[PDB]
């Protein structure tokens, strides 16, 4: 016995560990192995209706099975305990134990990375919410899916220098550190309301998964906002020509704020604040240009070059605070069919 | 019972928005769609929606006609939902304006809207 | 038996202790010895999007092993207890036991300052700021690095 534990190996991974359930829903898809034992797993939706989502699925379940994974043969027991309980899933303690010879220990690791592999498929991709709660930031809006880089359209260069400037920002931390300076950086994007500036917030902050701690205008709960932003966030101040002025420039500067904090700024109309540490970026995106409108409608229906032309021509004229919301308004109305939009939208 | 195209105007429109997920997703639009019910009281608009609501098996989010947690009751709707706004000619206007379309709002959110006399708002993206 | 267990130590550190998480881990990196049964242990991080930061390690786990430290071929076993349970971890009681000859003692402090030392690698340096709510201080503004003398 001493001899034959010492030419094999063991892996124990207990029920508490978050490796469990990943290992047994993996095994249950391995195309070779025997499994003479099965447990069910059924889970079981009952939303606020009576109405009923639920599925069973079977795994290999206690007692012992046998597996070949690349020319292995690997043995695997499940066991449970006849007297312990567990308080987090409120079950009886469990236990898995693989079981091969030493020479091959290097392949649990490959296993256990393709069972994570099984679990990791969860690819979400998407930019929660937050939001002020009294002095306390709140989740809100269900994490929805970051809206595409692309989705954005802006001047011709604006899109550039935003996007250089913050990826230097994020590369200059011993340049800050050195100096003694605090590694934080503010933005003044400005213009006419329906510009497309939230949309460019908003792809911006997909760009790096953050989060956008949104805040739209209390002083004293504000320094406790400004400074209580959850991890890996990009603040938002909408609507910064509303104002409490002294405590809003003590908030963002003053021996009391965060490490690494960008905040970007939004005004429908910027008319002390633009210092270095306070604002420093500040940029106009403003009205639909001939630019903006040909990339917009190549945006929307791809190929078509022909049609581009006779809608600039058209839109040159009857154009007084033409924006890219209404632009947007007026083609969502007549898709996939760019022959109503060349008589719709050329009138308004 | 309402009039000859009402029944198939209205039950095909909403079967086209849910069927233009991909068209609206790489446009980089929201996903949402208003509706505006409008007539005499008593014409039958609200059963009319609680039928649809039944085609669609969805839940009735209903809200009649305070501003700051509007947007807080637009955003918060449970799962498989269709929000109703009764009485829209009542109004707060620019929080309302605001609650329905200001990067803050849910991701797929149908909310029909019914007044009694329909008298900006008509904009697409909202109504 | 009696005369064995004069002439050895032993020194059973238990999972209550601070000092039983570093010392697997101090075991885990040691490049010499014999540790035939493993563990794993998931740390899963599920942030507020659905983003997962996870990560595996394989430490020696219930059974007992062996090991060469300066010469000295400590014994090592790990065990659980089948009917206490812990509430500090909700996990069954856990107790890891060396044993080595008693003249070499001296060794375990040693051992367990280079368990302290992988441990001790914190080396955050920082400033905590309080402040005041109501009549009572609370912290603000997360433990940023203390600012360097020069750059004032």
């Amino acid at each position: 016995r001493v001899l034959y534990r010492q030419m094999i190996v063991d892996l124990e991974i207990q029920s508490k560990d978050k490796s469990y359930a990943w290992f047994l829903t993996w095994m249950a898809k391995h195309p070779q192995r025997v499994s003479r034992h099965l447990s069910v797993r059924t889970n079981y939706i009952q939303h606020d209706n009576g109405s009923v989502s639920t599925k069973f699925s079977l795994v290999p379940g206690p007692g012992n099975h046998w597996i070949r994974y690349k020319g292995a043969f690997i043995l695997i027991k499940r066991e449970r305990s006849a007297k312990m309980i567990d308080i987090a899933n409120g079950s009886p303690f469990e236990t898995v134990t693989l079981t091969t010879l030493y020479r091959d220990k290097h392949l649990f690791d490959d296993i256990l990375n393709e069972a994570k592999d099984i679990a990791l498929k969860t690819t979400e991709g998407k930019t929660v919410i937050y939001t002020s709660f009294g002095p306390e930031w709140r989740k809100f809006g269900q994490p929805k899916a970051k809206r595409m880089l692309p989705s954005v359209i802006l001047d011709s260069g604006i899109k550039e220098g935003i996007l250089d400037d913050v990826y230097d920002f994020m590369k200059n931390g011993k340049w800050y550190s050195d100096r003694g300076i605090p590694y934080r950086r503010g933005y003044l994007l400005y213009g006419p309301p329906g510009s497309g500036k939230t949309s460019f917030i908003q792809a911006l902050a997909g760009e790096l998964d953050y989060n956008i701690c949104i805040l739209n205008l209390t002083d004293d709960r504000l320094n406790h906002l400004m400074n209580n932003m959850p991890e890996r966030s990009i603040l938002l101040l909408e609507d910064i020509d509303a104002a409490t002025f002294s405590g809003l420039l003590n908030a963002l500067d003053g021996v009391t704020s965060s490490e690494e904090t960008i905040t970007f700024m939004t005004t429908n109309h910027p008319e002390a604040i633009m210092r270095p540490g306070r604002i420093d970026y500040k940029v106009f995106v403003g009205n639909a240009t001939p630019y903006q409108v040909e990339k917009m409608f190549m945006k929307f229906y791809p190929g078509e070059t022909d049609i581009c032309k006779k809608f600039v021509n058209s839109v040159k004229e009857l154009d007084i605070t033409v924006s890219t919301a209404q632009l947007q308004g007026l083609f969502v109305m007549n898709k996939d069919a760019p022959h109503d939009a060349l008589k719709m939208v050329s009138s308004l």
